């Protein structure tokens, strides 16, 4: 037997950081959950009880907090890159660091129409995430995402013209509810190292903002032929607006809202044009995925 | 043996309703989860296998949807009162209906600075709830609440002067983080029936808005001596602003954020005035409760 | 305004304890989650920022661990009674202690047919719980329970003869699935204090075992007329087997499994006697409750 | 822009099946949650609003239930293979089917020491899973797993000899608690199609049983040098016992239980040899992974 793959580290490391402007009194907070998993010449910890090669997971935890003390934690793409780079630079025998960060929302409160200097609300469980893979000799691979963005539109969604055979019972519709939880990921061009990441720092917040804006506006405005067709439009727009992205991925549940036929009760009409009351379905759900990149086809387009 | 208490019905009934203004095109959505439990002369279903006294839970479910089709679902205090009243009026042998409603947020999207006519975002997992107990011969008892309102302030919270004995290790502090999930409940004066509830309908949304506003502003502005002292101020203000409330209850976790001493590492200073990076604690948590009403003491105040 | 009710303390205190028999090598583990909330002359912490009356929640936490170090943690009824008694005895101004304990399962592993001396499996998320209310001058009120005991029977459940009117669509059935999550609570006679609790210590584990045994055997063997009828039989049996119990409460969801008509596809027969494949329903669910005590009726029985 | 990857289908499809032996009266139940995602010539549903290429997710759902009606649902490796094969055979333009199955435990109750013919208990939230990828022209790739197997040992775990530098605070230990949630995956040799899967059917249940047995016995008996060293022993044993497995993967959290120094209180000794009461830590947690295969090194072993 032999070790074909191995990584290890610390998961679920909750981290808060505050910035205090002593001049203005304005405080700003950041909260995340961090995972760091390391790879390298560690196989003998598994095969030979050789712990000398293990940077303790507790030490990885300490290092996350120290790194947060000594560096900005925003944008998370930068913080993850700094953190991952540290492990491959500090430890000769560690050759990859895999850093996942979930950023939690703390949005400044407005009180009597004025932004409060030190009070915040969790205005959504929507997350902003990164996955930063720092691989010695192969640079820094970053996937950025937003997730848990839950939306619904009450009309201007359709679904007809799908394949019909002996397994099909679904009625075509020209007017339905569409609701989903948006998970959208943009994959950056490979960066050669931390310097290149730093050189693009403003692009991280800007591209997250673009992705969120495009998602919301396209969802709201597209008279949707299908989840497939709508999500493709989102992805193509995001690619058009940031050339340093290589791909955009969406993963979207179709969270079904079923009509309720009430005509058995006093002839009540609650279907089609008269549909007002619906039954949200917890499960099952459609699940629709795609990864969109830029075309290289020059014939048969 | 004998039945000392019994209630039964349907829980976790998910309900959506849409309102469509055909003139303007503006659609408005409502989503809730409903529980209805009935009491009455039902003991023989338990003791004698006498199902004749059971209004099937499936029928209770049907009735929830029918009631939502035939009535407004807002404010939830009204919808719950209509629904509960139905069961005690329709069925001679049913003498109480207990209606719990959780209202889910669907906030209209703004797209390019304009409110969208039919697209919505779950802008928070904060809920607005009601508990409506319709008891034949004893009117309608309503508790209204907001829950899952998660907030944090980064300073202007203190905790000192608490009891110190041989069980005490906690250091006094004059500057800490305070974070909580607000569960706030206001208990209405007993209503004699559905007519009286209807007579007060505008007060329901108004008092929910007041409770939320007072909660947020007091949290943000109180230089807090303790969770106890801050929550009391919230409750007293809400009581002062709605005379048809009898009590206000708060239940508040103290979701601790611990300082991290890093002085063992290169003399890094991250405590007291230099505290920037903190460890959010998932558990344990303080839990602080009180119910505030109006005073009737005339001496020894 | 005035404080009508108040309690405060520490929730979600995770506690593990090990017992080691040094002679035999056998180790035994206990794990729980504890909440302690105190009441007393504490109103001025809310009204006057008077923290002198507050036993810090952190100190309550310390006290939970110290109490676990100095006392058995089993049965939980005893541990909770010791813990609650401590607070009302130690602090003159504290007049009630409310102790909730959730006990987590760590069942000893059998390895090659022999019980292992120090290895355990979480063999179920079923819990054993207590709620111990220690009230100065009014003794110790204990509710014991089992919860999260999830069961299913594939036949020998029926539901017919229920009320049928214009709200009813449910078909009568003489053969259905019944599945539930059992929450069963037995309420003890008031105890005068810790001595009386100690005097009954063996009864706690014995009555929990009885409740669990009766629940399982009655569920398995009753050709059930309804959830109502089956749960009543459980409760009456438990009352008959422990005279120091005053009431038994059950709260049971009816976790529905729906037949799936497949006759639209190649005439497949999957209903009634030919029903093999079912759709488990996550929501909604029936919810059936009752509290059973001993009868005092001497006429009209 | 162009579609680089796409798959879509139905997730969270809950399925129950009963088998009834009419001779003996013994009934046996199976419950799972199923996801099926399809790939193929479907890009135009995304790019051109061409729904003709979409087998509706609702139809995929219907097909899951029909397949369960017409075939055994056990072992899940077989059921998933049948289900995935159906989609690539039925639809010319569908070229892959990805079938994930989570199997839920329904263990037959013993009542008065005898197995009950139709009553079951959810004896653990441990799952048995499969991931079956049916790819036209490339056969059937199966990963089998067990997950959510939660275990603890109270001694015979150690962790010393790890790297120590300026980031290290963790004390070496020669006696600690070890607790984890076991996620173990065995990856089968590629199968050429459904016939080859059928030819190995008995191996599926047998290898799951082996994996579970090896996991439990190794956990219980290994005087563990680290999570790394223990998990490697598990994997190598499983590989040795089934030649049709290519790799075994473990993913194991180290769910920490911290000692509690109580020496500040009355000199109580609760560390080292006197450690009895511990604080289970919800987060953070170590996370340790490896994939083990068979060696092909012939020099420098
Ligand atoms: O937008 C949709 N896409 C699908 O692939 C699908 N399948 C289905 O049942 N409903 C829908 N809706
Ligand atoms: O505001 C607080 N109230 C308490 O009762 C308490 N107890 C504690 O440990 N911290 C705090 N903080
Ligand atoms: O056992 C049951 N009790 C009910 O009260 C009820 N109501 C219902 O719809 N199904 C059932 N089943
Ligand atoms: O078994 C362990 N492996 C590690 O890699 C590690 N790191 C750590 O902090 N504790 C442990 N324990």
């Amino acid at each position: 037997s032999a070790v074909k793959a191995a990584r290890y580290g610390k998961d679920n490391v909750r981290v808060y950081k505050v910035h205090k402007d002593e001049k203005t009194g304005v405080q700003t907070v950041y909260e995340m959950t961090v995972c760091v998993l390391l790879e390298g010449e560690i196989e003998t910890s598994y095969t030979k009880a050789d712990n000398s090669v293990i940077v303790a997971t507790d030490s990885i935890k300490n290092t996350i907090y120290i790194t947060a003390k000594q560096n900005p934690v925003t944008p998370p793409e930068l913080f993850g890159s700094i953190l991952g780079t540290h492990f491959i630079e500090k430890y000769n025998h560690i050759h990859a660091a895999h850093v996942n960060i979930v950023c939690h929302r703390w949005t400044r409160m407005d009180i009597d129409g004025k932004p409060h200097p030190h009070s915040f609300i969790r205005d959504s469980e929507e997350k902003r995430n990164v996955q930063v893979d720092v691989v010695e000799g192969k640079g820094i691979d970053i996937k950025s995402s937003l997730s848990g963005l839950t939306v619904l539109k009450s009309t201007n969604s359709q679904f007809w013209g799908f394949l019909r055979d002996e397994y099909t019972t679904l009625k075509e519709t020209w007017d339905r509810i569409l609701s989903t939880d948006v998970d959208a990921t943009w994959q950056w061009k490979n960066f050669s190292g931390l310097q290149e990441v730093r050189s693009h720092v403003p692009k991280f917040d800007a591209t997250w903002a673009t992705a969120r804006e495009v998602t919301l506006k396209t969802f709201a405005e597209d008279n949707s032929a299908s989840v497939q067709a709508t999500m493709y439009k989102m992805a193509e727009q995001i690619l058009a607006r940031q050339q340093l992205i290589e791909t955009v991925e969406y993963s979207l549940p179709n969270k079904h809202y079923f009509e309720i036929d009430l005509s058995w009760h006093k002839g009540l009409q609650n279907t089609g044009k008269n549909a007002e009351v619906f039954a949200p379905q917890s499960d099952p759900n459609g699940l629709i995925k795609c990864t969109v990149g830029r075309s290289s086809l020059k014939s048969k387009l």
